[PDB]
């Protein structure tokens, strides 16, 4: 047998890369059978300390990129919502893939990101931060901080048409309401039924 969770601990990049990638791949099917727990999420979970510790380095060749994604997906199975948790890991994604709209992932991150960011920016703006407003258009950098950075906002835009192509329009309309859309309500439709969504909203 072989458990990919062990490989994650060790460092040695080309091997490490094939493994790290595979855990992403397997984080929408299954891999790594031959341990008692049936599902990868449980199997992965004691690896969390190890993952975070590699994560902090950036002297890694391309494994830093991947390392954050395995952590994001793990934050998400746990149902652990960020403010600096899943949100930091999500923020340093760049080789990430959109996968499991038929399960938690799409819904899980975009709503977490949105609720968090507005609440943080509201609170900050009262309590003497270089932010002002709520934030309600895209490309918000949140005064350099890890509440939101500028491509993270764009990933949240990106999620809106995904749900419209699947026809989870009910979730799509709801994320535009929460995020406090202005630009994005005309911008997101260019396809499918314009009508049913504008009306509901």
């Amino acid at each position: 047998l072989e458990l990919l969770v062990e490989r994650l601990k060790e460092d040695d990049s080309s091997l490490y890369e094939a493994s790290l990638n595979a855990l992403k791949e397997s984080i929408k099917n299954s891999t790594s059978s031959m341990t008692a727990v049936p599902k990868p999420l449980k199997f992965l979970r004691p690896t969390y300390p190890d993952l975070c510790s590699i994560y902090d380095k950036w002297t890694d060749p391309n494994l830093k990129s991947s390392l954050a994604d395995v952590l994001s997906i793990l934050a998400m199975t746990y149902s652990e919502n960020g403010k600096h948790d899943s949100l930091r890991y999500r923020l340093l994604s760049d080789v990430s893939d959109f996968e499991g709209w038929g399960h938690e992932y799409i819904r899980h991150l975009a709503l977490e990101i949105g609720e968090v960011y507005n609440d943080q920016v509201e609170k900050d703006a009262e309590d003497e931060t270089s932010s002002d407003g709520s934030k309600s258009d895209g490309s918000a950098a949140t005064s350099g901080f890890e509440f939101s950075k500028e491509d993270t906002l764009r990933l949240c835009l990106d999620i809106v048409p995904y749900f419209l192509k699947h026809n989870g329009e009910e979730d799509a309309v709801d994320l535009l309401l929460e995020i406090e859309s202005i630009d994005k309500l005309p911008q997101f439709v260019d396809e499918n039924t314009f009508q049913r969504v504008c009306q509901y909203m």
